[PDB]
């Protein structure tokens, strides 16, 4: 087993794939926030704040998606073809924890792992910023990628 | 206590922040990524690979933290006056965690919190993106803010 | 009278802002979205479609602000202090007008009238974007400065 | 008839056209800037302004046109196959109107409408960036879809 | 003497400049492309080719400073105030240069120099865009600073 | 002969490549930076500055081949299937030069001499960037193609 993303003089290269085939690739990352009681209360209920938190951290977290070869240095541009997420509170402990998963889909020579890991980040850091008024210990994560289908590595899926 | 980022009508918007005044602000991030012991051992030694992960994500994030106002919907476009990331491994059990910490400086009437929470996030991607053909198991975070200067809300500081 | 954006040579030019003082200043744009009466219809009833389409261009509309100086050739990138939009339903006729009003703020040396048209406009084009799927004859427009504070030019406001 | 932009949750997504067939696709959009005759006689002559301001908003277009979807929010990216823009002036009445008309092509699974608006859009916004020194009430638009081919909803074409 | 642009670590930062005061910063860079005699004569006269590549260039030369942060790693976002391109043939022997020359100017505790030297750099570049399909063998550059003001370095000109 | 970048009006528009056929496509560009002796001896030496320049200059390059289509005007979007940079210092003269070598790769209807040429370009502005604190003399240059393969002008190499 080797690094594929450093060349011949050890500096970082974008790997050729101009000779792999053309294949329909799906990943799915997961992250989630880990808000304060009164966070969780505002987010939840629309007596007062009207404002949807999750609506503008999905269109960021989208958004992210199609940024990711802007961010991750080596990451190939690629033509995605679907980006959806999606949120579920949770409790992990007596915290409100707010999980999200967002599934990325392409028809390429490369996987698209960075891609959804990215938009599940940023789609984090939203929710974070459109909340840190109220609260600045949110925590986010930890992010991991879910699973994966296409490509050589064949199918990948983390064990639970 | 209330949203800031919410107008009128319930929607997104950017507060103004035009009436407040210019000072020195600071945000610590920090974040990690716990990796195989492969991965470790891959990146600390230079017998074989001596590509370094770590310069390559540096910059990653360092940039990133430039791009936080394109990637987060309602964050303001700052003149960042530094950017700084650390790295230290650590072994949060028996495997191997690789914690990043950045640090942005800026004079302004905003705080830099989602600078230096996108730049940790970025950087620790891309770590990710460069050791993922050696194992997708990689997790990334925590992510969360260390501390910040500057401000209204004065001085803040996770206990720890 | 003459035109600033051309050099000695007849070609475009950044002007120097370089001497001017740094003041206050607001541009607000208007625009519009003329829609079918059943776009109307499914954008103002959560019986079914619960999805929010002006969320969604609220926040693309903020984010083309920021843009504007990657956009506009020889705009100026400025630190903008605020952004807001809103949104008004009304009857051009008989048809459907979505009025579409963005607020701009920033403290410097130049207007911010191009990043209020421009978020104005994007606002518009998300709109359609949602949209499409129902009606591709929608109309946008007519875009136009309502006002503007600050500068040279003294206070601008179009007659009505 | 139903939105497709929205997921199983109500919020934004990216549609998956993943399934969808590769076919020639294009788009042609339309606008305007109404200008002051002062506007007018200044960009049609050359004996003293010599800058030539449709050669900026041309390129100003072309460049939107490319960046749609960093834009609009769950526009996918395209590998866009040609961009052109046209220019001509009317008299919708009185007053001078600058028509701007921009056509997009490419190859894939999705329309290139949007792409096609926005080339308009900035179009029109870069021609009132470069005249607002002489006058600030300049009016862009209506803007709207020409026509467009390939795809399921077959060739669309707007009525004259 | 040493560099500034590593840290404790000898990996990439973005330099603190907080302390540093804010004084007027200029930048003059100098490139040229030099080309074909049948590249020199399309360009030269209008008889058939009407098309001006000077004026595309200019503006992609304008657009790329104000990119430069986002293509240099450690470079600063700053609000340029200035950005100008003036264009000279020249004979660099037999053979037609076409010398750029790039100025910009702001206002900041940094200088411009990589602003100066990044549009002069891509205005070369999109010359060489604009006529490769008439010859490949254009040559860009020489490039380098002509003279910067402002700063701790004092005044800089390069000796001729 | 005659240029491809403008239209029927003289203005600039991106080539419709529609009709042509998907190729392999390579382009190889070189350019190169002369430095002083001290940045030279800086650049060689670990004994006191152990950042590395040209990892941060290889990342640079890299991303820039990414962001061409952003950078210069008609060049049309790619999804770059590889991109690689070789460094290697020479002596034109008693002064050192550094050279740098560009590969892209790709597999579309056009060339990707630009990708080459701007990540070749990018690549040295950022060696400059690192290194200016040090001296400000250093040269860029020239920068040209090697050559480039597939499409209809068949295989180019530069005569040596």
């Amino acid at each position: 087993s080797s690094f594929t993303h450093f060349n011949e003089q050890g500096r970082a290269k974008m790997v050729d794939i101009t000779h792999k085939e053309d294949t329909v690739r799906v990943a799915v990352a997961q992250t989630s926030v880990t808000v304060s009681r009164e966070i969780y209360e505002k987010m939840t209920s629309n007596a007062i704040e009207k404002g949807d938190v999750l609506a503008v951290a999905q269109v960021a977290g989208v958004m992210a998606a199609k940024k990711t070869a802007d961010l991750i240095p080596m990451c190939h541009p690629l033509m995605l073809k679907g980006v959806d997420i999606a949120f579920a509170w949770e409790n992990d402990g007596e915290a409100h924890k707010l999980v999200i998963t967002a599934t990325v889909k392409t028809k390429g020579s490369t996987g698209v792992e960075m891609e959804a890991l990215t938009a599940a980040s940023v789609c984090a850091l939203t929710v974070y910023d459109m909340c840190k008024a109220l609260d600045k210990g949110m925590v986010i994560g930890p992010t991991y990628l879910v699973e994966k289908t296409g490509g050589k590595s064949g199918h990948y899926r983390r064990k639970t």
